[PDB]
């Protein structure tokens, strides 16, 4: 809508207070005019019709329990936007400042979040497996990164291409979490997963096997579940990314870590320049190697660590 840009205040899913960019026109709306063509957050009102209604509030204060997932969806979409802009010189997911839209309160007891081709969507969870999923910064960035991938490499959502797609979303979700510096880690979804269990998460990048996911190519899932294991075989690539950044010795192969900024630059370049819709793990290795070469030179430590990391997870 047309209106006046202002700043509201509210509480997120985890009870933290934060300011949010809003728009005033009779009501205060969750519409952030300060980033690209705008960031818009909607209420799906426990239904499955999308997007639902643009979030409207009477007093620009968002402290109701019902407000919390909208606050976080709105705020963390903003943070993710800032990450891609400030760190990668990318303007929104399409690179031309496309409007970012999110709906919360999707369905009832819905233990999921997704990117539907046009917008982000967050369930409230059932209160046992998940609390509202927009409460996790890595979750929000993971979803927005699907949009980025769709508009760039266009990796199809099956088999190894699909698993790369997932890993890219896990990689950048994590890098956004570190960028915001709010209890950052190499785990996925820990902030909103299983409120009755501390210390766990949906996935681990540092040790995927912790939650049943493969950390080596030899252990890859070859069946037909999960579109050929896109959420499973992503562990192989996640582990590789972790190793590139942090270093370590994995199945006897040692890797010198080059840090997360360089990890981000190498993978962002691979994603936006060399990956294709049907790229497999081997092609990803080649793309990451070419990216690191482009950025740091053929004989660099960066290139050598990329190679070591893929070697470590058995990807040639
Ligand atoms: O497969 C899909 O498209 C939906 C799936 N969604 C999903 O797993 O929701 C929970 C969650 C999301 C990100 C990080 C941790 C937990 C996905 O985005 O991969
Ligand atoms: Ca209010
Ligand atoms: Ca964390
Ligand atoms: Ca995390
Ligand atoms: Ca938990
Ligand atoms: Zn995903």
């Amino acid at each position: 809508i047309t209106g006046t840009s202002t700043v509201g205040v509210g509480r997120g899913v985890l009870g933290d207070q934060k300011n949010i960019n809003t728009t005033y026109s009779t009501y205060y709306y969750l519409q952030d005019n300060t980033r690209g063509n705008g960031i818009f957050t909607y209420d799906a009102k426990y239904r499955t019709t999308l997007p639902g209604s643009l979030w409207a509030d009477a007093d620009n204060q968002f402290f109701a329990s019902y407000d919390a997932p909208a606050v976080d969806a709105h705020y963390y979409a903003g943070v993710t936007y800032d990450y891609y802009k400030n760190v990668h010189n990318r303007l929104s997911y399409d690179g031309n400042n496309a409007a970012i839209r999110s709906s919360v309160h999707y369905s009832q007891g819905y233990n999921n979040a997704f990117w539907n081709g046009s917008q982000m969507v967050y369930g409230d969870g059932d209160g046992q497996t998940f609390i509202p999923l927009s409460g996790g910064i890595d979750v929000v960035a993971h979803e927005l990164t699907h949009a980025v991938t769709d508009y760039t490499a266009g990796l199809i959502y099956q088999n190894e291409s699909g698993a790369i797609n997932e890993a890219i979303s896990d990689i950048f979700g994590t890098l956004v979490e570190f960028y915001a510096n709010k209890n950052p880690d190499w785990e996925i979804g820990e902030d909103v997963y299983t409120p009755g269990i501390s210390g766990d998460s949906l996935r681990s990048m540092s040790d995927p096997a912790k939650y049943g996911d493969p950390d080596h190519y030899s252990k890859r899932y070859t069946g037909t579940q999960d579109n050929g294991g896109v959420h499973i075989n992503s562990g192989i690539i996640n582990k590789a990314a972790y190793l590139i950044s942090q270093g370590g010795t994995h199945y006897g192969v040692s890797v010198v870590g080059i840090g997360r900024d360089k990890l981000g630059k190498i993978f962002y370049r691979a994603l936006t320049q060399y990956l294709t819709p049907t790229s497999n793990f081997s092609q990803l290795r080649a793309a990451a190697v070419q990216s690191a070469t482009d950025l740091y030179g053929s004989t660099s430590q960066e290139v050598a660590s990329v190679k070591q990391a893929f070697d470590a997870v058995g990807v040639k």
